């Protein structure tokens, strides 16, 4: 099926139209030393070049995307009617219809930005709809993720992308 329209629309703002959207751990809780290893990449805009081996990446994780004053957003910029706490990532309300979001497949998720206004906007990962098994004593760690901002690509890269850190660590009360 072509979407494309049968006229132009929306675009001619940016120096690319999609951004793919990854999720990165820590191995021992090294999501401090791995945030340091990464702000000294433009990681801004291009795809992280160089992983420590004390990272991992996850399939199965949710997302929706916002916009500045935390408002979830449909693919175009129209708000639902539905807000976030940056801190308790708790629902003003209950799951809106049109909103931008999606999981994770195999590498990363796929976002279409053509549509969206030259604008900043805001990343929240959401545990509420079903998510790969790290709960139920996986390699995975149970530590809480802080939420991500994002400005669109007016910059030289050859493809946009995202990388959502963890700052919790593992309990240290159960054995």
């Amino acid at each position: 099926m072509e979407t494309a329209s049968a006229a132009t629309v929306f675009a001619a703002g940016t120096t690319t139209t999609s951004v793919t959207v990854h999720k990165l751990l820590a191995t021992d809780g090294d999501m401090d030393k791995i945030a340091n290893e990464l702000e000294t990449g433009n990681y801004a805009g291009n795809k992280v070049g160089v992983l420590p081996a004390n990272a991992k990446e996850i399939a199965g994780v949710m997302f929706v995307w916002t916009n500045t004053n935390n408002e979830i957003i449909d693919e175009n910029g129209q708000t639902l009617g539905v807000n976030i706490d940056p801190q308790t990532f708790k629902l003003s309300g209950a799951m809106p219809a049109t909103a931008m979001k999606k999981l994770t497949e195999a590498e990363g998720a796929k976002f279409n930005t053509a549509n969206l206004p030259a604008a900043k906007y805001k990343i929240y990962e959401i545990h509420s709809l079903s998510t790969y098994v790290g709960e139920d004593g996986a390699t995975l760690t149970g530590s809480k993720a802080v939420p991500i901002e994002i400005e669109l690509p007016l910059n030289d890269v050859v493809d946009a992308h995202v990388y959502p850190k963890n700052t919790e660590a593992k309990p240290k009360i159960l054995e």
